[PDB]
């Protein structure tokens, strides 16, 4: 069953269950690039629902929209923000490089079932273009990503690192620079450097809000006033403030604003850095946690997976497999949006929909994993502290400890002797003319190198 | 309603009407990375069925699998290739790197089919694991999307475009060097470009094809023929060809194909290639079709979208708009696809599923995007001669004609004069002593300069 | 000529005039790669005569060297950052990951000179490592390259930008979405664009240098204070504070700082951030400048080249050229910085020597570029206003003008004819039915669209 | 001391010692970008001699040029190629996006060299454009930067690992997948994987010769045969082939050949496929080496470093470090190819400079670092077999041999007690009841795993 409906180009069979119009049915046909994977970015039809009940309430205001129309769009349109009509956005994200196509699919769908409760382009899009009010639904729901999703998992993945930074504070360890034997530090240092670096990028991602707080609409079609009242952007943008509990100003220039999506590769970059940060911290703990015979076998991983009885004590670190996967995604999504960024043309960047999917796409999979991998990895690490002593004592770093009480050429034929023999540090200082057993630990206690 | 099944971890409720069982069921609770956007992509699952239906072939041949487990297993295994159990794949990208998860699910599937019509391990993974299994399914897939998909629909996207180069032969245009005016050219010789870089495009993928050939199964865990058969390797990659209708070697050293893989990094670089000759081909079409009065307004481009009465004439180059977003996604998935590409470590690298994701991403875009280009763009394109004439007579390029009979300076005083007049090359001649209007077609004649 | 000296690995011919010692003799001849070119980027050479000079004062404070010696590597060391003995660096980017054979080579020649005004090891690199020590000249040097060089010039270039917006205030031009035509603008508020993006991105370099800020001398070898003085790296980044003339702190995590240096992947994105709005701005102009008959000629661009007199009014935006070639080496550079910023290995990121070359080598290009571009090219600009005239009035668009005293079935029926007929708004209004010359002004000015 | 020339921009001081004219000096004073470190690429100067000496040939051939004049300019031009006046070509890559000013560059030295053994334009420059004789230039030398330098030291780097693998044949190490312990293969095993990736990358680049093989000369200003005598192109393509040693051709479609470098892009693709390939072997084996006492230590790299003798057997894999280096930064540059790759804008790309520069840059760096860690590394490589044998047979994974000759709940009891107890396969199963030490040895055998 169908339902014909009119645009201007005439006739179309219009699903008779889809709340969309005639527009949104041509463009589904015309631009099919990609398949439902592609399909519009879903945090993006929900900032559509924000941003046209607050078009509602703003233009109700200025006086250009009878109340009843506006109740009608307003319940209409946060239904959307609900999620309840997302089965009514089936458009990709290759479609017109303004956003046209799914500004005008939240339109006929707000305005049909604001009927059912009029008009998609008089009052829907009332005083606003596809131009000003795309790269607008862009910054609203990237902050929302960041603000409401991403940023609450990415402090839970360093506190649940910081615990563990706190559990393993006891554990004198070596540290490998080169790749080699260097001089001892704390397992809960080592983790605190994740820490660290968990932190840092969380102010790096926070931090980019501010170029998203900027909302262009209010620029409509070039940046230019034209069409709009006085005031709409900053009542408007005060509107969608209150509407989604996060600070949002409008754009102090609204060329600069639909010209170019600068906020866009700023935030991308920043969440860039987090992927290198969250590549190196996955990839120490599953060399620090290889083994059992073969390996570094420092840390024990959880077993989340399924072990065949012929093979004990295997555990594949799959957490950090998903992990740093999906690090690289991210790096090349980046990349992706550094050209598109680069490429707009004179008064609008037509870019706009690989932009923010990609921005979106990389906010979802960040979460995902550092859920993931928080639950099913770091909150559930143990350190081997057999192992762990075991190689410390085997290593002959720990051999400048003896050097100001011995002397520079008696410590080096120590370990010299050692590394020829095979042997450890206290064994050959024994052999050797050098110090006592009840005398070696007096002078080479681990703890004593800060 | 569900159904209790077990595997080693214990007890776990497996839907009702689903084939999968709880190595699939527990993986799908444990990677949910993205959401059903990373479903793991279709035309590799498919290419699982291909696989383990030569899978049973093959080890049957070498007498290593009862016959009636065999032909359940190959029915099964085809509906897969087929595309009737597609919606029992429900893995996301974002799993193990070595595409385990995704192995295990088409086994658990195919053997609960198998069943209908019986040992997942035993039997449909009999002689394979998941190493030298997965990035066969990969080259299997990618071969097959480059050869029925995209080459197909990229030597239509060629003859659309040659056909209008014939078709603009005649039509004399200027040419556009450091974006200034230049000497003349044919429209027909312009699109003769497009259509020899879209020619080297597809031999450059055709060309891919090569590394693709060569097939690991047959090196199972770590490239070491262990726990196979000697010749299975030769057997089920010559089976798998007869399957395909592709010609399909195995891979000469199984640890390089294992441990790298830089026969995707390689396709994937020549479709990067491809993407740049696409961006500016439909950027140059967009410019060229630019206007109506303030742009080149050279070509006519189709209006495929609904306009407004009150803006005759105005047409958006929406397959234009669609194909660069395209083109930019590419160029950012070949990135993400180098860094995993030098990720391998040591036996095997563990960015496969992220790899061969973004390969068939960008392959399916390219197709979908080249279909729809050619079809709503290219296939009514038309010339817009008045325009392209007035510009013509307009420049003082042609000045040149002029050199041989009269001489340098003269040549040059109609060009200094007309620039600074803003006049024609013509009207200058004749207002100063120079020639005649019934002469100056007689040295003139724009198709006299190759 | 030459001069023996000795290391541990023997005897070496060292040059007679150069300063430097064994270590660096035998380095340079085992990392040749890249020959001159990559010489060690002399921004950094200067930045370890900061540092060894300050190394001096707080080490020489703390007690642990003779005044004598300290008076004489000062000097020495306050000569490399003067700029006089650049010739005794000749070591390449590409050696040790560390950057040791630069530091290495910073303290032989600041050592051979403190003499000639004593020990390359403990006087020079006392209290310091190659670790500690090289990423703090990375932050010092970054951070002088931009606040000294890149922002200043990069002010300038906004001044000049805004002169001109200011300059082309009153005129009126038509805009360019999808590259159409679309409703006007003055070219002062397309110029003000401009200005904005390049406000911005001063902005987000100078934002930069916070992260930059933080220094790592004081955590050695591993991050770890051992081997260092407490309180020296207070005193030590109190005291390069006041030799620099800009604010250090030390950084809070030294393992955070050393195993990773996600400072330098931010500013890079910062500096990539700049170089997209650069890109637009130089493509703009030259699109805009284009012609004389065949293009926009909107804008008139100095003719710094020589042109020949046969082709009078030809000038190749050539300052444009240089810009745009320029941004597009700074993504690659990004690139490159970001995939060795993820590369970091435990405790030490031994991808040093690349990654602050390609930083540097990026501000250095910029700076230039910005330089000769404000002053060869934006220091010049002239509008076109006949040309700009004789566009506006060509345009369709303004028929909105009319709407509101005239009805929207007039004021396409005018639209509609001037498109078929190729005529203008007033001419058509004219032919047909609708209103008079002296009233057609009334209503349609051009300034009278914001 | 100067020497005042002339060109049409009027006087201007020529240094009295170098040979070029005054459009070099001026274009040296206006695109100072960069410094001597862009100095433009070196190979790229030598291949206008060839070019410039072919022109004269094919020219005087064609009978445009008076034999006198020629002999002249070929010996001038020839002494180019052979690197006497490298110092005259002070130019950096950041200038005319056409190459036009160091095509002029090379003009005016050798119309300066030809007098002392005439006309810069007119001689030198006669049959040709900057447009199409640039893109003519890139690909000789590339081609010849591969054929001469690139592959044969490549070759070598495949040689030497080929020596060790055949030398470490014998050797039974473990294999590492997800960096865990898995079942066993020969070290030589390990290292013919290292070869098959060099051999492949050989191949990669020595096909990519192939779209360099084409050549745009004779396609002047835009593509067209203008200004050109017939058949110049096959004969000037012809006589360089003979100039240069290698085969080329001429480029079938001019048009393609500078509106685009795609062969650049493609050739770069392939070389960076092989810095992938030689960052998983040169990261291997400094892992692989390791140590001494807390690592893998399985093979020993040379010192070539000068060591402290408090610190033996320490030794940094620094051509690891220097290889890896270089790597990224050819990641890097393939990244700011690509882009500027899909910039060309109609007729003309103007980002030829940057693009063979990165292209140049790469393959020098890659030869220098493939020099390097062949003679300083590889040539050198050691085994360390005690510390091999010591790691064998500690592994559980050796457990699969009893399998068949004694069952699956034996073999698995042995491993799950070897494991729990720290104990190895052969004193687990002699604690309990299984087998005997002299019959352990006659069914586990390392080398009876293929």
């Amino acid at each position: 069953s169908f339902r014909t409906e009119t645009d201007a180009f005439g006739e179309i069979h219009v699903p008779a269950d889809k709340y969309w119009g005639a527009q949104t049915q041509r463009s589904f046909q015309n631009f099919k690039i990609g398949g439902a994977r592609e399909r519009m970015p879903l945090p993006l039809v929900h900032a559509f629902g924000v941003l046209k009940k607050s078009a509602a309430i703003v233009n109700e205001s200025l006086g250009g929209l009878d109340p009843k129309i506006s109740k009608a769009i307003q319940q209409a349109a946060d239904e959307v923000a609900s999620g309840k009509l997302d089965d009514h956005f089936p458009l990709v994200v290759f479609q017109t490089g303004s956003g046209t196509q799914s500004n005008m699919n939240a339109n006929e769908v707000i305005s049909n079932r604001a009927i059912e409760i009029v008009h998609p382009n008089n009052h829907c899009n009332q005083s606003q273009s596809s131009n000003d009010t795309f790269p607008t639904v862009m910054h609203i729901a990237a902050s929302l990503q960041i603000q409401n999703e991403l940023i609450p998992e990415l402090t839970n993945l360093k506190n649940a690192l910081e615990a563990k930074s706190k559990e393993f504070d006891h554990i004198v360890k070596i540290g490998r620079t080169h790749l080699q034997d260097a001089t001892p530090l704390t397992l809960g240092q080592e983790f605190s450097g994740y820490v660290q670096q968990v932190e840092n990028g969380i102010q790096r991602v926070a931090h980019s809000l501010k170029t998203l707080s900027f909302l262009a609409q209010g620029g409509t079609a070039v940046g230019t006033g034209l069409n709009t009242k006085p005031g709409f952007d900053v009542k408007i943008a005060e509107q969608i403030s209150k509407e989604t509990g996060l600070k949002f100003q409008t754009a102090p220039n609204r060329f600069e604003a639909l010209a170019a999506h600068d906020a866009i590769v700023e935030c991308s970059g920043a969440l860039n850095t987090l992927a290198c940060s969250l590549f190196k911290i996955a990839q120490d703990i599953r060399y620090l946690g290889s083994g059992p015979r073969c390996g570094y076998h420092e840390l024990m991983l959880p077993e989340n997976e399924p072990g065949s009885s012929i093979m004990p004590g295997k555990v594949n670190p799959t957490q950090n497999e998903a992990l740093t996967q999906v690090c690289v995604q991210v790096m090349g999504n980046n990349a992706a949006i550094t050209f598109a960024g680069s490429q707009g043309q004179f008064e609008l960047n037509v870019f706009k929909p690989v932009m923010i999917a990609n921005l979106l796409n990389s906010i979802r999979l960040i979460t995902d994993a550092a859920y993931s991998f928080r639950v099913h990895c770091v909150e559930g690490i143990k350190a081997n502290e057999p192992r762990i002593h075991e190689l410390l004592t085997k290593s002959l770093m720990l051999v400048t400890a003896l050097n100001p009480k011995i002397g520079y050429d008696a410590a080096s034929k120590v370990a010299k002797n050692a590394h020829k023999k095979g042997i450890t540090l206290k064994e050959s200082a024994l052999e050797l003319g050098v110090l006592t057993e009840k005398e070696f630990d007096e002078w080479v206690v681990p703890e004593h190198m800060l």
